[PDB]
């Protein structure tokens, strides 16, 4: 088939494998290092860039660019030419689609979606709310489509991620679609529990074992192996060298590398360092925090991760915390969620880790420059307390979930925002002039430069729709100030 050939541009930039240059901008200079798992080296542009809230809006204009020059073409092509004809490749397409566009939704708020394509001078955005509507409305027609076409093979010869396994597919689409409920279970309560529980009491379930989890099966490089191996331009943060050296967590040699800095130990670096006084320029301050820990190899093969058994175990939790019917038991599924990420690495010790009730997050500490040091503000310890509080909870499901999402920042820095866990570190130095708030951290990234040239009016009719003004302070729909209860 000639739609088969437009699945592979949609597997390769969801998260973009090359150019690296072009990946470093779509997430590692955002989520990456919002997210509290990376932190770049060097200080760009004299320490006034993303990372310390004095956004660069070239850079961000490939968040944005990426899903629309290479994933939603190809949607909008495979639905013209199989909705009626072929609607199973219809469906795979439309569950790449909101895999693809969540995130960017997850971003801007405000996004083209069921619009997109209707007119070649103004685009019209929907409201996040619309947005994630259409997401819910979209798996579960593509689920239904696939569980009718559950045996035909014909997707095989394109499937990146499943080998053509249809239940692989409609799984994940559940699992797909229970991130989304848990996202939104704040906003809207009932909407959350009713598309939760349709995917936990689906007949096939959400993902459960490793092999079931969606990954892209690419021929290419990782993009971050350049980032990290042949620029030397991210490195570990020091979020987290906290959780991790802290919970003593084996993941730690899985994830990184130990650093030249201080040997055989895990360093990592504050993000949002400016240029700091110390240094002429930022060569000078790269050359004294290159030596911080790399990421490691194991999560750098040309197997792209985006999402994995592990989240899916914390997802439940979550929803077992929150009452909805077929999610099981939270503390269950929490302790599933621990060792189906230990296995997802071959990792041992996992009884002695989900027993342990001492280790606490450590105290992070910069040998190069002290003044960046700080107290550990995550103090919440492994084994599961039936009776902390439901925050403390929430706090122990959401902190185990970003160690197991790791490297994909996207993720980890949408329930950062949502929940506030774990508690990562501020940055240290805000050059936002206060759009951003320090403790609060970034909520957003305004609508992208390429949308103000050539797209004002619908740009203009898109702010109508946030809740705020068109900055990086605004708090997205999903994000409601408060409790997260």
């Amino acid at each position: 088939q000639n739609v088969g050939s437009l699945y592979k541009p949609m597997f390769e930039n969801i998260y973009q494998y090359t150019p690296p240059w072009s990946y470093q901008l779509q997430q590692n200079l955002n989520a990456d290092v919002f997210s509290g798992y990376m932190t770049n080296p060097r200080p760009f542009v004299a320490g006034a860039n993303n990372t310390t809230y004095n956004l660069v809006s070239g850079w961000n204009n490939f968040i944005w660019s990426v899903p629309y020059s290479n994933v939603m073409n190809n949607a909008k092509t495979i639905e013209e030419e199989t909705k009626d004809e072929f609607p199973e490749l219809f469906a795979v397409s439309q569950i790449l689609k909101v895999t693809a566009m969540h995130r960017v939704a997850d971003v801007f708020g405000p996004i083209v979606y069921t619009k997109f394509g209707e007119s070649a001078t103004t685009s019209e955005y929907d409201s996040q709310e619309e947005a994630y509507n259409a997401f819910f409305n979209d798996l579960e027609e593509a689920i239904q489509i696939l569980s009718d076409n559950i045996d035909s093979p014909r997707f095989t010869a394109f499937d990146l991620a499943y080998g053509g396994n249809y239940t692989n597919w409609i799984k994940y689409a559940n699992s797909l679609r229970l991130r989304l409920a848990i996202r939104i279970s704040k906003v809207s309560p009932a909407k959350a529990k009713s598309e939760g529980e349709k995917s936990l009491n689906h007949s096939l379930g959400v993902i459960e074992t490793n092999p079931d989890g969606f990954f892209v099966n690419g021929t290419l490089d990782h993009p971050v192996r350049t980032i990290n191996n042949s620029w030397g331009d991210i490195r570990m943060n020091a979020s987290m060298e906290s959780i991790l050296v802290g919970y003593e967590d084996p993941r730690v040699d899985s994830y990184f590398n130990a650093s030249e800095v201080v040997e055989g130990e895990f360093k990592g670096i504050r993000n949002g360092l400016p240029l700091l006084s110390e240094y002429d320029d930022e060569l000078a301050q790269k050359a004294d925090y290159i030596t911080f820990s790399l990421l490691s190899d194991e999560v750098l093969t040309p197997r792209v991760q985006l999402m994995t058994a592990a989240e899916v175990f914390f997802l439940k939790a979550e929803a077992a915390l929150r009452g909805w019917s077929g999610a099981g038991d939270t503390r269950t599924n929490y302790e599933q969620g621990i060792t189906t990420s230990f296995q997802q690495y071959g990792l041992s010790g996992i009884s002695e880790y989900i027993a342990n009730n001492t280790r606490t997050p450590i105290d992070y500490v910069d040998p190069v420059t002290p003044a960046n040091n700080i107290n550990a503000l995550s103090t919440i310890t492994i084994e599961w307390d039936e009776a902390a509080s439901n925050e403390e909870k929430l706090e122990r499901i959401i902190t185990q979930k970003w160690i197991a999402l790791f490297p994909e920042g996207q993720e980890a820095w949408s329930e950062y925002r949502r929940t506030g866990y774990p508690k990562i570190f501020p940055v240290i130095s805000n050059q936002s002039g206060g759009v951003v708030d320090t403790d609060l951290q970034i909520r957003r990234i305004p609508f992208v430069d390429s949308e103000l040239q050539t797209n004002p009016d619908g740009v203009a009719d898109a702010i109508t729709k946030l809740g705020g003004p068109d900055n990086a302070g605004t708090r997205l729909w999903w994000d409601v100030p408060g409790g997260n209860f």
